[PDB]
């Protein structure tokens, strides 16, 4: 006897919406149903925030970055390494009946036979009778599209949760509309909730409630502004419920059988979620899975409440990319900004399309937003350092604050020995890392282990004093190595006009780089820094560019440069660049048409 | 001097669509660029819900339903009367150069020289140096056949526009597929609004913007679920707009010279579109014809948005017939379902290519859906009525509650006159009629004007309580006339147990009538109020019938028993009978493909 297995999966939701976790929260008769009978996790987290690379590591038990499948959507998919597969993919050539409704978002190619069914509709109603059956379902109810309404709804549809009641994020505007957009999210969780229970109505029904392991949560942390998108708790943090059913009570320890609501408070990753399954079907862990499970026979609960780690992951989203890694350890979230030049609030056309997004950034141009409401639109801290006990909300940065300097060099120490060891694949630019990488990932990653050490070890010179790096950091602008000199740029630009002596060495790339993001990264420099107009140059680098990505990776400099030296920009593409390959294709010029659009005006 | 024309038409879709009309609708700068200078029409309606009657309406001036045109796609086309041509063939006449790109869709023979030039590319760039022109395009974009991609595609294909704001009409179920289909069709909008753009920037370059009026408009109301096929207002209106050119305000009322942009209220229909282009063109209006124009000298903004009338028709679609008339007036639409055992959701292979039509019925089927939303798939009310201003989705019968008895009678006795002095040739059911009338339907409605009168006295019979009219009834039972026994039956139909009385002049007609079709309306009845299994019986009247559409007839009342009763039927045809046959081939085997499991 072999227990089954049901994952229930909302859209973007984060847990205080959740009367379950929150005093002010959305009441969930169903999923509270749920938790009667089931362990309820205070602290699980995605390791990504947002939808293809959050899925990807449910699936995987693995760290995308680690595999080439951190950006979202992809440009290529990528083809698994031997000793690692899916989740469902395992649980299927082990003999489940496997079935998907019907979001996959994977940034790998498809395993053959990845499920039994995966589509519209697909069910554990058409396994064999006595087949064990993991089910997973999705419901878009909680996601972010349902926030991109007109803000004329305020008074045109009115929300069932008051508005009034409602206590904001401290890093939002207290406004009518964002109240009003937090309520309509309160909303929609009655609705799933809702919809939820249908499905768990007919496992009960059906009687089968006692023999199967049902998962309750959101695929990641959202979804008002600021929280999807970026490595900030706000983005990371999701419900989890695990009714535990009680013909296999036996597969765990008995602090975790769940006889009564029981609460966890240890760290629990998106990549543990493929492990436990594994461990609960009697299945030996993948060799190169990442997650530890969070479910077994001699792990207590003391055992889970001391786990108290996550590391999460941010590069590209839409069109819009950035280079944002997170790291939380105990009561301490550390922050490292490698690209500390691209505000949090860098364009995006999709996020802006919530009007609350919109009303926020005029808030922030018309000065009426105090210092911490106002840090999402600004130039970042390379480093951040927050204590979550104290300051949950990550508004006070402690990493300047001199009695914290062994904690910071810590963590940062830390974070260096786990993207170095992984090694995390996304130090090179994706237009040079997905065409190479696709073929195996695994291959890529120990060809070009020390590569990346060297990446990392380059930008984290903006870490020390100027005087004690320069010499290093000149050396490597001269180096032959052509993503060592964008590193090496990458790093002038965290120092600001205190590099401002390496002028003609930045001048000489600027001019003659054989790589076009370096010509790019040097006139962004010079323009932030030395008052060059960056328009030309940069309409002719992204015309000359010979593939989609680099061109792509140049429009991210020159939203950056929009954005804070308040410039438009005329786009003009290069000449040079089924069914299924049309939605890819489709896919990208949608990224293209929205940066040309919005480079276009001031 | 005379004006030019141009006719944009998209093809299928309502005015709902375009955020002309609507907040939630799709933004069309070309086509709002028109509206600039122009009026905007916010009550245009076709008179039918269907490209070729539609089309065949616009270009006649005049009912199909008075001409034996009133079926998509034509099994016959039909002759046309000495006095009664298309606006095309009258303007060519006239001397204009006109030109057709290139959807035709008439259900009339074409007038020899119909057109100067009709083909793909034809063009008003071909017109001899200074002569005027008519230019009519058709662009496909906004067609049915785009909202049949795969429920897959909801993952894979993501839209452009947001259908999570997508407020759905209301006999809708509120799903994921129907607001991504929804949303599909507004990006549809955005697409064929920049296509339409290049023949109006061709205009511009030209210089000719100001010698010509512009007009866009749908060829019907539609598409999603419940509208085109159907005389619900859903698939009868359409955006409506015209560019007043400059240089000839002077034909036309202060009030309607567009120097500030206007919107017109006032009910336009298909019938008017011909008689308007006569009158600007300087030409008298034809004698046979029904519209009147909403273009003139004398007609001021007040004239016009005191019209509130249309009238609507739908006979067949493809291989599926029923028989409604619609009559709009004022804030009152007015329903007559003539054979209301059939449901409107009575099986139609083109429709349920949609993947929203099929969840909408497989929601029905799981009592899924509530009573708005379910009703389209249920039996009809033999009358309907809505006030369109409290109730603009025609969503609560009004015809039965006792304070609305004096409007349901008024308005029952204004259809009645208007399709008994037509007169309406559709109460001869097609597979008699299009053979006899395809010479000249002029002549047929002369000879049978008070045979129509008959038949809709007969079948309104039963509107009244039964005791009232059995005897009368009975009688029309046993007429010698067969469409009148037709008739009757359809009244038996209606009354369905109220008639049991009259089971052995059924089982009678069943046995020994003339008409093959009177004989399966007898099996029709007695299968669905008597048990009688219908089904050896209608395979050998399909495959006796010894002509394509009485054959056809047959088949639509094996469909409405199979989807009533759940009964399979294995049909084969009678051996003894281009773009026709492929068109008469597809209703055949659409209805067998159909009948042939449940
Ligand atoms: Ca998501
Ligand atoms: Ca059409
Ligand atoms: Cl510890
Ligand atoms: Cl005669
Ligand atoms: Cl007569």
């Amino acid at each position: 006897k072999r227990p089954n297995f049901v994952w229930l999966v909302s859209e973007d939701n984060s847990k205080r919406y959740l009367k379950l976790y929150n005093a002010k929260g959305a009441e969930m008769p169903n999923i509270e149903s749920l938790a009667k009978q089931g362990l309820v996790f205070n602290n699980a987290f995605s390791n990504s925030p947002v939808s293809s690379t959050a899925r990807t590591t449910l699936a995987l038990g693995a760290y995308p970055a680690k595999l080439a499948m951190e950006y979202h959507r992809p440009f290529e998919r990528i083809n698994l390494p031997r000793e690692l597969s899916t989740i469902s993919d395992y649980l299927t050539k082990a003999g489940y009946y496997t079935s998907n409704d019907a979001k996959e978002d994977y940034n790998f190619v498809s395993p053959e036979n990845n499920w039994s069914s995966s589509k519209k509709g697909a069910s554990w109603h058409n396994r064999k009778a006595g087949q064990p059956f993991f089910h997973m379902q999705t419901w878009k109810t909680t996601h972010e599209g349902k926030l991109h309404f007109p803000e004329s709804d305020i008074e045109n549809l009115s929300t069932i949760h008051n508005p009034n009641s409602v206590e904001l994020d401290p890093i939002h505007p207290n406004t009518e509309l964002f109240r009003y957009t937090y309520a309509r999210y309160l909303d929609l969780h009655k609705k799933v909730d809702k919809e939820m229970g249908v499905v768990i109505n007919q496992l009960k029904e059906e009687g089968l409630l006692e023999d199967t392991f049902i998962f309750y949560f959101g695929d990641h942390g959202g979804v008002l502004p600021g929280s999807k998108g970026f490595v900030s708790e706000r983005g990371l943090n999701v419900p989890l419920v695990v009714r535990v059913p009680k013909n296999f009570r036996h597969l765990l320890h008995k602090d975790l059988q769940a006889k009564l609501s029981t609460r966890v408070d240890g760290v629990i990753s998106f990549i543990d979620f493929a492990p436990t399954l594994l461990e609960l079907a009697g299945l030996p862990k993948s060799k190169l899975q990442d997650g530890e499970s969070f479910l077994s026979k001699n792990l207590s609960l003391d055992d889970l409440n001391k786990r108290n780690t996550n590391f999460s992951f941010a590069d590209r989203f839409d069109e819009k990319y950035d280079m944002v890694r997170g790291f939380r350890k105990g009561k301490y979230k550390y922050i490292r900004n490698y690209l500390p030049f691209n505000p949090d609030g860098l364009f995006s056309s999709y996020r802006y399309k919530q009007a609350a997004y919109r009303e926020w950034k005029h808030l922030f141009k018309a000065n009426k937003l105090n210092s911490v409401q106002s840090a999402f639109f600004k130039r970042k801290p390379l480093e951040a350092l927050y204590d979550l006990e104290q300051d949950p909300f990550e508004t006070k940065n402690l990493a300047l604050l001199p009695q914290y300097t062994e904690q910071v060099i810590k963590m940062r120490a830390g974070l260096q020995k786990k993207l170095q060891s992984m090694p995390d694949l996304a130090f090179y630019p994706e237009s040079y890392l997905v065409d190479i990488a696709k073929d195996d990932p695994i291959i890529f990653s120990l060809k070009h282990k020390n590569d990346i050490a060297r990446f990392i070890n380059i930008i984290d010179m903006s870490l020390q004093p100027f005087e004690q790096v320069k010499n290093k950091l000149k050396a490597v602008l001269l180096s032959n190595e052509q993503w060592e000199r964008y590193w090496a740029m990458n790093a002038v630009l965290a120092f600001g006009d205190k590099a401002n002596e390496f002028l003609p060495i930045i001048e000489k790339i600027r001019q003659s780089d054989i790589n076009l993001i370096n010509r790019s990264r040097a006139i962004q420099y010079l323009a932030l820094n030395n008052g060059v107009s960056p328009q030309l140059e940069l309409e002719d680098l992204v015309k000359q560019a010979k593939d989609p990505l680099t061109a792509l990776a140049i429009l991210n400099i020159a939203t950056q440069l929009h954005d804070t030296l308040g410039i438009a920009f005329n786009i003009e593409l290069n000449k040079l660049w089924t069914s299924m390959e049309s939605f890819h294709k489709r896919t990208v010029d949608g990224w293209f048409k929205a940066r040309m659009d919005y480079l276009k005006n001031i």
